[PDB]
């Protein structure tokens, strides 16, 4: 044809954005990865989504797994392929070998198979084809050049037939050659690499479109997660800087704080509370989560530092009854150890639950605990993710950060998140006469005026009481002022 | 079946959590690793727990070790296979070669072996199968493709038989290919990798479930230990943030402290005492452990810096008789150099002893010492483990930390654990008039009010005496203050 | 000895034969092997590791021009 290469949607979450529309129609895409990366799942979801969203029949050619198994496995994702096979929308071509045995039936090899796939295609009026582990086929006794030819032959016949195909390969090195024979890379029109990178005893699945002959696509690796719903990719670099921005205000749950912020936090905003350990970030969170219930709004408190029970003990000791918020179905507590997941996973759990609960407010107690282990770059990527999501969803977000050093801290954040944030509330210890008092300061607020004082404050059962500034002192920021008389 | 694959529990501690229930029934799981990683043990424990806990018979196929040796080595874990063989619950089928000699044993091999296996399975009504090192079978003269097919044949036949199987393979590189031929990884539906990673000159064993076709499972490496009870895995990432939390108070063993903490520590709480060397952390510990005996409760003191003798000399000089606490069976001391093991080992020793003694209190004198060498992330993982165990078990825990720099310390912890802790007790030196005095502060307390004073304190034979704050000083925290006040008293 | 002209599988069989006969005889044996890399495969043919009951690795590590010998029971 005379125009811009057309793409078939995969409907696999996030993939069509990365690929700028989908898989190129009528050509085949190589998808390779090491064991357990999700090659098989990709290729099934491509067919399954075809059938269920466009009523495009599919043909799935298997060389190793058994059709019963392919069917059985899909149940993991709540997909009835046996039904689809019955309705004639899906046809699983069994090309696996005889557990029993013979060695002279496939002397007509590529040729013959190519005929059965063409027969199947015509028969079911198939639009999508997935060949699972072509690699395993020549893993009979071949050399690079022999593979290059067979692959080419196949790709080509399928091109003639007009089918959009997904071919699956295996690799042994996460960052080594693209597929086993260092030859499939160049014979396909498109290449997709699925990686399961190790790094620190944790595993991180990343998808990459290495090339799409004829169109554009997003470059590099994007994290993804295999879940009950199959492959889920987050193109964190594909999120646009187009979030809605209002002037409406909301309370912090602490009136005086609201005053200092020139009448409260903005609804559309990301508020950061940083401070040495024990300064009271968690008390603010409690208070901010409570204010959303007293106004009959839903709030989620994602806790990564304290148990659901402890959170309740400490909250109740500050007034506020978290128990009720729970029943009233106005407040939802989560709680998990940063270590019980990858940032990718965490991010999704968060999104996920936000979707099931549709909160108005959200508080992540200790981003600084989520940064444990992870790389700064991996972590920043996470923050932009949760932040950006809350921002585009009109949810007001309160995030917490504990600074590594009490008193004398020379930066707002050790991970340098300040700037991705709209409002920064700052808590610090101040040594006043052999005692450790606290001080709160609205450091910055983007669309408002806010107070510039570093007010001292106390914590009682009643909660946070913000008092006055240390007017008669110098170097209050050092943590060790110098009362000047 | 219209159901997603079901799992068989291995009962191997920690494994069913990592594998979300067990191994997939009717399929085979490839377990591979280098020499001495624990392959053979995993497979034996899988059959053993199969028989002892569900009365599911097992067939163990062996290609290299002798049935007598497999039975003999299992005695290391208190397992009498010879008995089970006897009662027809376990059947070791010997597939090893005879120390004499025959050629061309590749063909009939698989097939014969397969019906030998089928025969045995059918014969004993086996539900579980372990094939130990299939690897060694084609290690007769083969190339990758021949391996791939043979494997496939075998797995397949077993699938047909309906057996849940554990297959074992060797590797030569800790992070190299999954299994010798670089082919087994793909033919198997499930793959488990046992690693015995070096580093320092210490070795750390990890288990990873790489893939389970059909279901979910935890990802990554998990440290485990081989013990007299076999493989023991700690899914430190599977521990849930659901610990019970009470408002009950308990004493620190120092009244004045108790006041400062708004009436003593919380029963449910992790306490951290920090400060430069010689401050008084060990003193606080001793006192905290004694307090649990004087109340006839059990306490364990895990010490990593002092001998059991030294602890006793120093204690007695502070009053408190550790001798009695011992006899009375209320106090138990441990002691061990951080270097005499890996964090994984230590964590387990701690847990183990907490189970045999059921303490109400526990103190680890110096986390800081356990951090010697180990990486920060390995360490933090350790702390969350001991910390969380303590917490879900309602045991009050006091941990100690020596800061790397006396005076001027700009962070509570050098390893940044402060966040993983409920109450923080800070000890510091204060230079006052050419002399080194001490100060104690309750830096933070999660559920109470605590005192914000940086009180000076002394240490005598009576123990710790907490005096008053340094009100007329600026830069207390810095360790080197400055006195103030420029108006004594004059006329009108 | 097999450094005469052999491949991995031939070595595994021969070793196994020897070790086996020795165990029958009732003897407690120490068998020595060479390696070329201080941290690579355990022994030459990457096969002796699994054929023996116990494995001990003697290392002589370089690192900064000094040499440090270590013994490990693997
Ligand atoms: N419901 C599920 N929830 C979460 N993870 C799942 C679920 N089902 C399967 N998985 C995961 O997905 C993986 C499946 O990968 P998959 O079968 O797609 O093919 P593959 O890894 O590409 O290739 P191979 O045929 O070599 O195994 C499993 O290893 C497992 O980690
Ligand atoms: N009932 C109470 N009465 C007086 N002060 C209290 C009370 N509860 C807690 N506090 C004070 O508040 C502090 C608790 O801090 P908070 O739980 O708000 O979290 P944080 O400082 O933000 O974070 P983290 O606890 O992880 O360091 C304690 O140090 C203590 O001084
Ligand atoms: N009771 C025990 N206590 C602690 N460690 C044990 C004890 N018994 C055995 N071990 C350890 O476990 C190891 C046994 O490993 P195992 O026999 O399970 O198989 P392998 O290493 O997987 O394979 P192979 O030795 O056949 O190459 C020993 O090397 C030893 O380190
Ligand atoms: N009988 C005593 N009388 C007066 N002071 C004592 C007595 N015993 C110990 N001390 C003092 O207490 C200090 C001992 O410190 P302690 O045993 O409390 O542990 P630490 O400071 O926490 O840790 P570490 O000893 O490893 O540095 C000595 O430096 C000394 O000044
Ligand atoms: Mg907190
Ligand atoms: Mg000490």
């Amino acid at each position: 044809e005379h125009q811009a290469i057309a793409k078939m949607r995969t409907m696999i979450e996030g993939f069509d954005d990365i690929s700028h529309g989908g898989l190129p129609i009528g050509r085949s895409t190589l998808v390779s990865g090491t064991s357990g990366t999700g090659k098989t799942l990709f290729s099934i979801q491509f067919l399954y989504n075809g059938i269920i969203e466009f009523d495009e029949p599919g043909v799935f050619v298997t060389f190793e797994e058994t059709p019963q198994d392919i069917i059985k496995n899909a149940r993991s994702f709540g997909w009835d392929l046996a039904k689809l096979v019955d309705e004639g929308k899906l046809f699983i071509l069994d090309a696996s070998p005889d557990p029993e045995g013979q060695e002279v039936v496939g002397g007509f090899d590529l040729s013959a198979l190519i005929e059965r796939i063409n027969y199947a295609i015509q028969k079911y009026r198939a639009r999508r084809v997935s060949i699972d582990s072509v690699t395993s086929v020549f893993q009979q006794y071949d050399a690079s050049s022999v593979v290059r030819r067979e692959l080419f032959r196949l790709v080509a016949r399928l091109k003639q037939i007009g089918a959009t195909t997904v071919m699956t390969t295996e690799r042994i090195e996460e960052y080594g050659p693209i597929a086993r024979y260092g030859v499939e890379e160049f014979v396909s029109d498109n290449v997709v690499i699925l990686r399961n990178v190790l790094e620190g005893e944790r595993r991180r699945r990343t998808l990459e479109i290495l090339k799409l002959r004829g169109t554009s696509h997003m470059k590099g690796e994007y994290p993804f997660t295999i879940t009950d719903h199959g492959i889920n990719i987050f193109p964190l670099g594909a999120m646009r800087l187009t979030q809605r921005s209002s002037n409406v205000r909301v309370s912090s749950g602490v009136v005086r704080l609201d005053e200092m912020c020139g009448g409260g936090f903005f609804k559309d905003s990301i508020i950061l509370a940083t401070g040495a350990t024990g300064t009271g970030k968690t008390l603010l969170v409690s208070r901010f989560v409570e204010n959303a219930c007293a106004n009959k709004e839903r709030a989620i408190l994602f806790a990564y530092e304290e148990s659901r029970a402890q959170l309740l003990r400490n909250a109740y000791s500050w007034g506020m009854d978290f128990e009720e918020m729970e029943r009233q179905n106005l407040l939802k507590i989560v709680c998990a150890y940063p270590e019980s997941a990858g940032l990718e996973d965490h991010l999704q759990i968060i999104k996920s639950e936000i979707n099931d609960f549709k909160p108005a407010r959200i508080a992540i107690d200790s981003l600084s605990a989520l940064a444990r282990g992870v790389s700064n770059n991996a972590f920043r990527q996470f923050v932009i993710g949760v932040t950006g999501y809350a921002k585009q969803e009109e949810i007001t977000g309160l995030f917490t950060n504990t600074s590594d050093q009490f008193m004398g801290a020379h930066s707002i954040t050790d991970s340098h998140i300040s700037t991705i944030t709209d409002t920064i509330i700052l808590l610090q210890y101040v040594e006043i006469r052999g005692e450790m008092s606290r001080a709160i300061n609205v450091f910055k607020m983007r669309g408002s005026w806010h107070d510039k004082a570093i007010r001292e404050f106390m914590i009682s059962d009643k909660g946070p009481d913000i008092k006055d500034s240390f007017r008669n002192f110098e170097r209050i920021i050092s943590g060790s002022p110098t009362r000047i008389t």
